[PDB]
DNA sequence: GTCGTTAGTTGTGGGACTAAAGGATATCGTGAACCGAAAAATTAGTGTAACGGGTATCCCACAACGCTAG
């Protein structure tokens, strides 16, 4: 079996918004109860978070 | 000359907008006629009184002694 070697993803510091922040939570019942609850609720069902 | 690609618009669509109290509204337009459904009202029909013993209970009153002789 030939094999190489993993490679490690690159990726840059970002500064993101308080809201985008907020909205980005991994608890989808923080996210869904500050704004954009049918977004956040369909990736949550979607995702099966 | 012609076709796919990339970046920068441009128009369009979806999502935010303190906290406390309070918190009353007014709401058109009309076509007919018959049948069925069930909910309601009206009508038609039958009846006791004391007695025998014997005994369960009630109220209501009274008793539940003292002395002498063979």
């Amino acid at each position: 079996v030939t094999a190489r070697d993993a490679v490690a993803a690159t990726a840059t510091p970002i500064l993101q918004g308080i809201t985008r922040a907020s909205l980005q939570t991994k608890s989808f019942i923080s996210a869904a109860s500050f704004q954009e609850t049918t977004k956040v609720l369909n990736e949550a069902a979607v995702n099966g978070k």
